């Protein structure tokens, strides 16, 4: 049982970028599942085998991590064309991992077909005809299914909490009590504007000491419908394997989702915060049924409620330690089901 795993639009090498870290993380959790896995990427590396040194049909399973089909500057994107050429030539079913609601499986030939350098490829070489199995990180397959309106070869949809890989990795540990230097923290990118209201709502004009580390830049927050005067401190991106440690320098850390993730997806970020020394403060809208933790102190409705909750946390160390303790405990109850998650994942990839 040889499994192949690939990022459909991103080069994989180390943990300096999120799309490469997510792929490497997955390869690990699968390998620790007792499975035999190889990551296939642009060039050979510490975790990767090169696409043109491997014949995709040697694997009994091709798992593909989501990606856009965006050709920056309109110019060829080797990550995309190499991966699609790779997938197009596999004869069996493809397990597409849907971790981001913004990256449905999509066919590149349509794009390419119309670019000026089209002649450099052929339909035969890039059109994926194999049947696809979408594995949804979100519990709502109508949102998953809706997202893949335009693609026809996608005959199967299944739910699987893919992002729990982080809490299931064998090297996992909860963050230790760290010296506080921030009130509230949040890491990520701008999401192409997909979450501007929530980010401004909760991180701008709060009066608190807040940082937003990631690929998000202040200049991107320019939508008139969502005005602000005081933006948080935007630092740069840090490796995916440092996140909890970063998160841990803040009293609290923020959970906000895209409108479609609400009561739908549980995101990687949720575990990254729950395993950290920063108290988890979730937007009430993101999980209205409090499935993440059943205590209303972990949920906030607006900027004002968030500011109030941090004030209480800054005031009562007892309440702060108590809540981290609760979230840490609650995190482990899920980790206690590591086996059932391994089994479910296997079943999901037809094993
Ligand atoms: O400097 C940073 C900021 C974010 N992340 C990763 O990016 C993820 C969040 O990605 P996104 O902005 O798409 O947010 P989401 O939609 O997942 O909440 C986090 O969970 C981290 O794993 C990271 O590795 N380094």
């Amino acid at each position: 049982m040889k499994i192949a795993i690939i990022n459909m639009g991103n080069n994989v090498i180390n943990f300096k970028t999120v799309p490469s870290s997510e792929t490497i993380y997955l390869f690990k959790v699968i390998s620790e599942m007792g499975l035999n896995v190889d990551i296939i990427s642009l060039k050979n590396g510490v975790y990767t085998k090169s696409f043109d040194e491997v014949d995709v049909n040697d694997y009994d399973r091709l798992i593909v991590v989501n990606s856009s089909i965006n050709f920056f500057g309109g110019k060829p994107n080797l990550a995309i064309l190499s991966a699609q050429k790779f997938m197009a030539k596999y004869k069996s079913k493809i397990y597409y991992l849907f971790t981001d609601i913004r990256l449905p499986f999509s066919q590149s030939w349509p794009n390419v077909k119309n670019r000026p350098w089209a002649y450099l490829y052929t339909e035969e070489e890039l059109l994926i005809k194999s049947p696809i199995k979408v594995i949804s990180q979100g519990i709502n397959l109508d949102i998953a299914k809706a997202a893949h309106k335009k693609v026809d070869n996608v005959i199967e949809f299944e739910y699987f909490p893919i992002e729990q890989y982080k809490i299931h990795m064998n090297d996992f540990q909860l963050s230790k009590p760290t010296k506080k230097t921030l009130d509230v923290i949040y890491g990520g990118s701008f999401r192409s504007g997909q979450r501007e209201s929530k980010m401004v709502e909760f991180l701008f004009d709060t009066g608190l000491n807040i940082e937003f580390f990631g690929n998000a830049r202040e200049k991107q927050f320019k939508n008139p419908k969502y005005p602000w005067t005081k933006a948080p401190v935007f630092t740069g991106k840090i490796p995916m394997n440092m996140v909890s440690e970063k998160n841990s320098q803040a009293i609290a850390a923020l959970i906000i989702g895209d409108k479609n993730y609400n009561d739908n997806f549980i995101t990687l970020r949720v575990w990254e915060t729950m395993a950290s020394d920063a108290v988890m403060l979730i937007d009430e809208e993101f999980d209205t049924k409090h499935r993440i933790i059943n205590d209303a102190r972990f949920y906030v409705n607006n900027r004002a409620e968030l500011i109030d909750r941090v004030n209480e946390l800054k005031h009562s160390d007892v309440l702060r330690k108590e809540m981290l303790s609760i979230q840490h405990d609650i995190l482990n109850k899920t980790r206690a089901k590591k086996a059932e998650w391994q089994d479910a994942f296997k079943k999901a990839i037809d094993l």
